[PDB]
């Protein structure tokens, strides 16, 4: 394979100052004419001029109106257009090309493509080169003048980045519109849209300069009523960036557009953000609760990119985390502020410690700033995004709010209108750090290892108390496992947010403090500690690490009950469950391997179960928090602690634990399920698409979690409750009725009822597909075959493909069937999908990431499917790189 290395970055020998496009959309072809006003840079050494250009049909090429000819002045191999250096001018010049492309057949959803009846672009990372020739890299910044023409009847709305400066009629029923984007930008931020779109709009007045900005949100006609919450969340995002960061929007207009066919969530094209319809469109009658959270976060995310990615952009793709990690952090701060519930931060932690930690212990492990790539697309990872966000968040933890805001402002101002690197950000933070410490010798040089060093640190603790001296010490060690990226690991700068809880009364003993661990180990000593404490460690999840608290289950129970920090409470509960899981897992595993006729299991701690009941029954405790405590840790979290994992033994483990707890708590669970009904399903705001009560949503989450527990338990007469729940006006409730009915004969009747309620809304049908796919059904393989034949069919919509298959892959017992038939099925779907959408094909590989953690028979089966995929002729470079890295071949 063809490998790019971070160390080999060099500025181009060329400059592209202005781009002038004419994009003429016809029924069976789109013609792109482009003039690049170019120059020679200070770095030029008389090299050939090489443009990226993939799958383009050339009509004409010229320089300064001189036609250039293939074989004589240029070559083109379907990937790169080479102009021989003799024909490259030595000062300012105009490069012209006209090419033909075919959006109607572009099923990879990169470049210019057709989504239902909308023509739309996606250029990040390497898609602009599929539209026209460019030096397609983020340091090549230019200004854009864009004309789009099309049939007026078919495509009455035409959008590109920036100010619409003209609109005109064209003979033969066509029309045009011209856009001028005054902000310099890399080509990955170019966008165009053409369709029969409807919109909602509002005017926003900026807080400091009082600029009027027109906000438009667009969709196809059928779903225009599903746009309101998106528009509200944009207003919220604009206000937050003003209020926290002092940042105002910088154009007269901002458009958000929903399209049905999209590879990921959304894209931050300047003044023209394009979204997966699943991350922009909702209505309370036709969307599950989690849609509202998703839309809020994705609209926020794309909005926050306007500074962290757009106004300050990337020097090169190795810097991706500078924009994504930072924008995820911004989005997470925003989400926490808007939702005002502790479950928000917990959900982010849960995602990191399950999905991102698994990736970091896998053969795909990379630092948040990678050293190399074949296909840059494979580096849009949970590591880059979510671990990057936690690295971006640690600066806030270390600095505090005032000095964090100072450093961020230094960064955003110094680098405005330009490219930047991870170092520039660390430098700005270091300036703030020097001011905070009042010491111009302080530095964050060590901090850079968070960018360069892969893997998750393990942080462990020992404690000692001296009652005569009233003195307490916390001794801390960090360790990062060696891996293929560094054979020797270095200690990081780990900030440890701590409190100390009095076990006697459950109250705080110190002002919260942030310990700055910089060595491989250190002991932190506290005076005037009047009794032996229980430490409250890594409050807020203050660094992205494995925590070994070295606490007894009794001490963990006391934190779960009485500590003030939601993460530490949650983590204490997590740790009690993990100890029990590992113990019971080993018990079942030994009995299976030894063919024992009889053996013991360690029961669940009875004092823990009493604590869960105390929490659940406390009407003033948090409903979203309650849903986390009654749930075991996610399977992908658990698998980070087990080697050679027998998935069926784990499935048996989890069932034993759940049954133990339900045998004590099911009556409490029932009583709560009923008591919660009035407040949970209250219809206040049911007609208001501008407001969501997140606490009330968490109450529904808790009710549906309890209902799942009680349904799996066959609690007496619970089928009645399930039938009543299916008549709720909330889709979150009536789709839950479907999956919980899996344990009863009523399953197929509820399957039909909910299908009928879902089938006329594209996005609701997808939620129905997921609900079926994750259903705990012994006949799930036959249900999947029915979904394929009756609903999915030959759809190329990534949302449909992902809906049908990904939830099923989380079915621990059935996806991991010892025959390998799960593995075979998903490998077939990956190979099928790779023939038209390589990016979605790599997304569908996600279940294979843990292959080398499994028992040796399941390792072998997975490995055989991965090698079969790798032998597929015409495998994409995306899928081939991914799979070669994953199987330790690259
Ligand atoms: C929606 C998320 C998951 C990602 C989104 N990024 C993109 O739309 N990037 C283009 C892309 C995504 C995934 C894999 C490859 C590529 Cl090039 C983003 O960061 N938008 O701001
Ligand atoms: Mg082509
Ligand atoms: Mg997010
Ligand atoms: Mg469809
Ligand atoms: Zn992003």
């Amino acid at each position: 394979p063809k490998i790019h290395y971070r160390k080999d970055y060099k500025p181009s020998g060329f400059i592209i100052n202005n781009v002038t496009l004419n994009i003429n959309i016809h029924d069976n072809e789109t013609i792109v004419r482009s003039v690049l006003d170019m120059d020679i840079s200070k770095h030029n050494v008389g090299e050939d001029l090489v443009f990226d250009g993939v799958g383009l049909k050339i009509n004409e090429i010229s320089i300064n109106n001189k036609k250039l000819v293939e074989g004589e002045e240029y070559t083109y191999d379907n990937e790169f257009l080479t102009i021989f250096s003799k024909f490259v001018p030595k000062s300012k010049f105009a490069f012209s090309s006209e090419v033909i492309i075919h959006p109607e057949t572009n099923y990879a959803l990169t470049g210019l493509y057709k989504s239902k009846n909308i023509i739309v672009s996606q250029c990040e990372a390497t898609g602009f080169r599929r539209i026209t020739f460019f030096i397609d890299r983020p340091d090549m910044m230019a200004k854009y003048d864009v004309t789009v023409t099309a049939d007026k009847e078919k495509y009455p709305v035409l959008l590109s980045n920036g100010d619409k400066v003209n609109e005109f009629e064209i003979p033969g029923g066509r029309h045009g519109a011209r856009f001028n984007d005054p902000h310099l930008k890399p080509c990955y931020l170019f966008a165009v849209v053409a369709g029969d779109l409807k919109h909602l709009s509002a005017t926003y007045i900026t807080k400091y300069t009082k600029k009027k900005v027109e906000l438009y949100v667009f969709s196809e006609e059928k779903y225009v009523s599903k746009l309101q919450w998106a528009l509200e969340c944009l207003k919220k995002s604009m206000a937050f960036d003003e209020d926290y960061f002092g940042l105002e929007y910088d154009l007269s207009r901002l458009n958000l557009v929903a399209v049905s066919d999209f590879n990921v969530g959304a894209m931050e094209n300047k003044g023209l953000n394009i979204f997966n319809a699943n991350s922009l469109l909702a209505s309370k009658k036709n969307s599950i609760d989690f849609s509202y959270a998703r839309i809020l976060t994705v609209v926020g995310h794309e909005y926050f990119h306007n500074y962290t990615g757009n106004r300050v952009t990337l020097r090169d793709w190795f810097q991706l985390t500078l924009k994504e990690g930072l924008t995820v952090h911004r989005e997470n701060l925003f989400s926490e502020e808007m939702t005002k519930t502790v479950t928000t931060r917990l959900s982010h932690v849960d995602l990191l410690r399950s999905v991102q930690f698994l990736e970091d212990s896998s053969p795909l492990s990379h630092p948040i700033r990678p050293e190399s790539y074949v296909s840059m697309e494979n580096f849009y990872t949970t590591t880059v995004y979510d671990k990057g966000s936690e690295v971006m968040r640690m600066y806030l933890t270390i600095l505090g709010e005032e000095y964090y805001k100072k450093g961020f402002d230094i960064y955003i101002k110094k680098n405005d209108g330009n490219t930047a690197t991870c170092e520039d950000f660390n430098y700005a933070m270091e300036q703030a750090y020097k001011m905070k410490k009042a010491d111009n010798s302080a530095n964050l040089n060590q901090y850079l290892l968070w960018f360069s060093q892969s893997g998750t640190p393990h942080v462990s603790f020992k404690y000692n108390y001296d009652a005569e001296k009233k003195q307490y010490s916390i001794h801390v060690n960090q360790y990062t496992k060696p891996d293929e990226n560094q054979k020797e690991k270095k200690p990081l700068f780990i900030p440890i947010s701590v409190g100390l809880i009095n076990p006697e009364n459950g109250k705080e003993m110190i002002s919260q403090t942030t310990l700055e661990l910089t060595k491989e180990s250190d002991t932190f000593v506290f005076n005037n500690i009047a009794v032996k404490p229980i430490p409250s460690l890594f409050r807020g999840f203050s660094a992205p690490v494995y925590i070994e608290d070295n606490l007894t289950d009794e001490e963990r129970i006391l934190l779960l009950k009485y500590d003030s920090d939601a993460f530490v409470r949650y983590n204490s509960c997590t740790n009690i469950y993990m100890k029990q899981i590992l113990m019971n897992y080993n018990e079942f595993l030994k009995a299976k391997n030894e063919k024992l006729e009889s053996f013991n299991l360690t029961p669940v701690n009875a004092q823990f179960i009493d604590a869960i009941k105390y929490l659940l029954e406390d009407p003033h405790a948090d409903a979203g928090f309650k849903s986390y405590i009654v749930s075991l840790p996610q399977d992908r979290y658990i698998i980070n602690f087990v080697s050679n994992l027998d998935t069926d033994v784990l499935a048996d483990t989890k069932e034993y634990i759940y049954k133990q707890i339900g045998d004590k708590l099911n009556d409490v669970y029932y009583k709560m399920f009923k008591s919660l009904e009035a407040k949970a399903d209250d219809l206040t705001y049911f007609n208001d698409e501008s407001h969501v009560d997140f606490d009330q949503m968490n109450m529904r989450t808790l009710r549906n979690t309890l209902l799942s527990l009680l349904s799996k338990a066959q609690y007496p007469n619970i089928l009645n409750e399930i039938i009543e729940h299916s008549k709720s006006p909330y889709p979150s409730n009536w789709l839950t009725s479907l999956s919980v009915s899996a344990y009863f004969d009523k399953y197929f009747e509820l399957y039909d009822k909910t299908y009928k309620l879902s089938k006329d809304d594209e996005l609701l049908l997808q939620e129905w597909l997921k609900t079926v796919s994750r259903s705990d059904r012994k006949d799930i393989y036959e249900i999947l075959k029915k979904l394929e034949n009756e609903v999915l069919k030959d759809s190329k919509n990534p949302n449909d493909i992902r809906a049908v298959y990904l939830p099923f892959t989380n079915n621990l017992r059935r996806f991991h069937d010892i025959s390998g038939k799960g593995y075979k099925l998903i490998a077939e779907v990956i190979t099928k999908t790779d023939k038209f959408n390589p990016m979605v094909a790599t997304q569908l590989c996600e279940p294979f990431k843990l292959w080398n953690k499994l028992d040796t028979k399941r390792q072998e089966l997975m490995l055989n499917e991965m090698n079969t995929m790798l032998q597929e002729p015409n495998i994409s470079n995306n899928l081939k790189e991914y799979l070669l890295r994953l199987t330790n071949k690259l």
